């Protein structure tokens, strides 16, 4: 019973909360951001499988 | 019973909440953002399978 | 009983909530965004299968 | 009993809520957006199967 | 009992809610959007099957 | 040109306004009184003119 | 040209306003009184004129 | 040109305003009194004119 | 040109304002009094004019 | 040109203001009094004019 496994998980995130409360009372507010997840992933993942394979990354 | 597996998961996210409360009381508010997920993924994933394969990434 | 598997999951997201409450009481509000998911995915995924295959990415 | 599988899932999203309440009481509101999903997917996925195949992406 | 499968799912979304309430009481409202899904998908998916196949994407 | 004067003014009130504005906006109000004059005078004035005259006051 | 004067002014009040504004905005109000004059005068004035005159006051 | 004067002014009040503004914004108010004049005068004035005159005051 | 004057002014009050502003913003208020004149005068003035006159005052 | 004057002024008060501002912002207020004049006068003035006159005062 042969079995090969080639697993690739570039990103893996897990949030588990039970109670999330937020309050923004006040009088004079300007430019209020109450986000929860802004910019999570900005990745690159290739997973090449054979020879003479190349990969060029640049984030200038 | 041979079995090959080639799994590729570029992004994997899991949120599990039970109670989410938000409140924005006040008098003079300007430019209020109460988002929850703004820009999650901006990725690139290729998964090439054979030889002389190339990949060029650039995020200038 | 041979079996090959070539799985590719570029993005995978799961939200599970039970109670979501939001309130925006007040007097003078201007430009209020109460969105929940703004810009989730902006990706590119190719999954080439044979040789001399190329891929060019650019996000200038 | 041979069986090949070539699965490709470019995007996969699942929301499961039970109670969603929203309220926007007030007096003077201007430009209020209470959307839930604004711009989910902006992707490109190809899945080429043979040789000398190319793919050019550009998001200038 | 041979069986090949070539599955391609460019986008897959599932919403399951039980109670959705919305209220927009007030006095002076201007330009109120209470949409639920604004711009879901803006994609392109090709699934070419043979050699010397090309694909050019541009979102300037 | 004789002239006698026996003036008696028990109460004398004078209101002179130009603009009176009132507003009772809201959501959940209970037992709101917006009167202007509730119980002005509760007096007693006699002005007896001859001898062995008596006056008995009691506000128990 | 003889002239006698016997003036008696028990109470004398004069209000002179130009602009009176009132506002009672809110959400949950209970037992709100916005009166202007509640219990002005509770007096007693006699002005007896001859001898052996008596006056009995009691505010128990 | 004889002239006698017997002036008696038990109370004399004069209010002169130009702009009166009042505001009671909020969320949860209970037993709010915004009166202006509650209990002004509670007096007693007699002005007896002849002999063996008596006056009894008691504010128990 | 004889002239007698017997002036009696038990109380004499004069208010002269130009701008009166009041504000009671908040969230949880209980038993708020914003009166302006609560209990001004509680007096007694007699002005007897002849002999063997008596006056009894008691504020127990 | 004879002239007698018998002036009696038991109390004499004069307020002259130009701008009166008051503010009571907050969250949890209890038993707030913002009065301006609470208990001004509690006097007794007699002005007897002839002999064997008596006056009894008691403020127990």
């Amino acid at each position: 019973s042969n079995q090969n496994n080639f697993v690739h998980d570039c990103v893996n995130i897990t949030i588990k909360q039970h109670t999330v409360t937020t309050t923004t009372k006040g009088e004079n507010f300007t430019e209020t951001d109450v986000k929860m997840m802004e910019r999570v992933v900005e990745q690159m993942c290739i997973t090449q499988y054979e020879r003479e394979s190349q990969a060029y990354y640049q984030r200038g």
